[PDB]
């Protein structure tokens, strides 16, 4: 038999017809179609009144999306007696083998029925439902001249990995609450279920800490390149968390330590050996900054930050970073990371950290390694300690240029086009580990605007999202590529300023 790899498309990027992404476990089409009309209602039914109430909220979210493009006013009804032309969302009799995020979605001529184990699975299934309707449905304004049909069809689905995340760096360049909400919203439509906020680094500190107010008053006032910066009040952070929660997305906040700490060091002189504030940094260098590993003030500072962040962050996880501590000795890093892990645990939080943080003698089996290096020896400690691992290889470093000539992006992990972002498996990055999942990382050294974020995340994130969701045996670039071409109008309709990748 004959095989080949994909080259660029001759003559440029290519960028009744559903466009499901990620690919679901099964999808069959039968004869006939359901028509969504102005008289349609969404019926919801759970196993008890509490669950029905949660489903009702999910139903309202769905109705909102449908109404924006159809111009209809679909409303939601708590009833297990749906009428012809209804969408029906239920958790009664879910197939347990599909787990918390799984669902069946069956469309007949008279009814769309989504059957899940949990409200969360109804939400994920609703993302598929939106992809079964014609392109145009994802418009934010009313679309005319399109019949709102769904083919008679049967889908069963569930994720391969539990953790399927996106990280946004808001330290290097700041993005507004609206901008962040939008990225969370867009990601949610592709079954991304985790959002990691990189809230602090050398060039900026982005979260209000009431006990150390100069973190904002001084530390938030810039960013890479000398723009004005910005920050989230604790109320704004809670608002982001709440917005993500409506989409069954866990928010994991990161305060990077002991390295990548210049913004803190520029805010409080007492955090430095000479007692003087550091000058703020607006360049893109890394690895030079450190907290004082052997000063108690450092641990008081960390505790105050953790105390305030834990109070406003319901995720059982806090990310404490631990990357590129090149100004911290191995011995001091081991000690520091163990101490701050003990502090986080005292505040009821489990710690996530970049490699090599798993090597700290203070880690526990509840700690999580974010494995970015993906080398033969990375996460040896994590594996021995029974720690879950989140993988972020080059293929998930979405800040990398698509190509040599990309106008934005970095290239220290090489180039990452849409094909590279697809053609990998988590088991490639680490062997013999409990792989919790995947996280796509959008660092922002070179991204200033929302358009830059869109360009780099789309279509790259779509590839990563499928790697997290779809089983490896069902993934195939030639298949995905053609599906992505089909999906293109939907990206346009959502107002996403994606890159028309010539490999698609
Ligand atoms: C673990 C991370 N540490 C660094 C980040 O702060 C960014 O500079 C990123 C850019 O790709 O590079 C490395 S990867």
């Amino acid at each position: 038999h004959h095989h080949h790899s994909s080259g660029l498309v001759p003559r440029g990027s290519h960028m009744s017809q559903p466009s499901i992404l990620p690919k679901p476990v099964s999808y069959t089409v039968g004869s006939g179609q359901f028509v969504l009309t102005k008289n349609a209602s969404i019926f919801v039914a759970g196993n008890n009144v509490g669950e029905t109430d949660e489903l009702f909220n999910i139903g309202q979210a769905l109705a909102k999306k449908l109404n924006a493009s159809t111009g209809y006013t679909i409303s939601v009804v708590k009833s297990n007696q749906p009428t012809a032309g209804s969408i029906y969302l239920t958790t009664v009799g879910g197939n347990a083998a599909l787990g918390n995020e799984g669902y069946d979605l069956i469309t007949t001529s008279n009814q769309v029925t989504l059957t899940a184990n949990k409200p969360e699975g109804v939400f994920r299934g609703n993302q598929t439902l939106l992809q079964l309707l014609p392109a145009g449905i994802e418009k934010n304004t009313v679309v005319s001249g399109v019949q709102w049909v769904i083919p008679h069809s049967n889908i069963s689905d569930k994720p391969e990995y539990e953790y399927r995340g996106l990280m946004l760096d808001v330290a290097r360049h700041f993005f507004t609450v609206d901008e962040v909400k939008r990225q969370i919203d867009l990601a949610s439509q592709y079954k991304i279920n985790k959002f990691h906020m990189h809230l602090s680094d050398d060039q900026g500190w982005r979260i209000e800490i009431k006990s150390w107010p100069d973190l904002i008053e001084i530390g938030s006032k810039g960013q890479v390149g000398g723009g004005p910066g910005g920050y989230y009040t604790q109320e704004q952070f809670k608002d982001i968390v709440s917005y993500a929660a409506e989409r069954y997305i866990e928010v994991i906040p990161e305060i990077d330590m002991p390295g990548h700490t210049n913004a803190a060091l520029a805010s409080y002189g007492e955090l430095n050996p000479d007692g003087k504030r550091k000058a703020m940094r607006t360049d893109t260098a890394v690895g030079y900054s450190t907290l004082m590993p052997r000063a108690e003030i450092t641990y008081q500072f960390v505790e105050d930050v953790i105390s305030e962040l834990a109070a406003i962050s319901p995720s059982p996880y806090i990310h404490l970073g631990g990357d590129e501590s090149n100004a911290t000795s191995a011995a001091d890093y081991d000690y520091f990371f163990g101490r701050v892990t003990a502090i986080a645990n005292s505040y009821g939080k489990k710690v996530v950290g970049w490699d090599p943080s798993d090597t700290s003698s203070g880690a526990t089996s509840d700690s999580v390694l974010q494995n970015w290096t993906c080398s033969a020896s990375t996460g040896t400690a994590a594996k021995a300690k029974g720690m879950k691992v989140i993988v972020s290889p080059a293929n998930a470093y979405l800040d990398m240029k698509y190509y040599s000539d990309s106008p934005i992006g970095l290239q220290w992990r090489g180039f990452v086009n849409t094909n590279r972002a697809y053609n990998w498996d988590p088991t490639d990055c680490i062997k013999g580990a409990n792989i919790y999942g995947v996280e796509s990382t959008l660092w922002t050294e070179t991204f200033v605007t929302q358009d830059h974020l869109d360009y780099m995340l789309y279509p790259k994130l779509l590839s990563n999202a499928e790697v997290g969701w779809t089983a490896r045996g069902d993934r195939n670039w030639d298949d995905f590529k053609e599906r992505l071409i089909e999906h293109t109008p939907r990206l346009q309709n959502k107002g996403i300023k994606f890159f028309a990748d010539p490999i698609v």
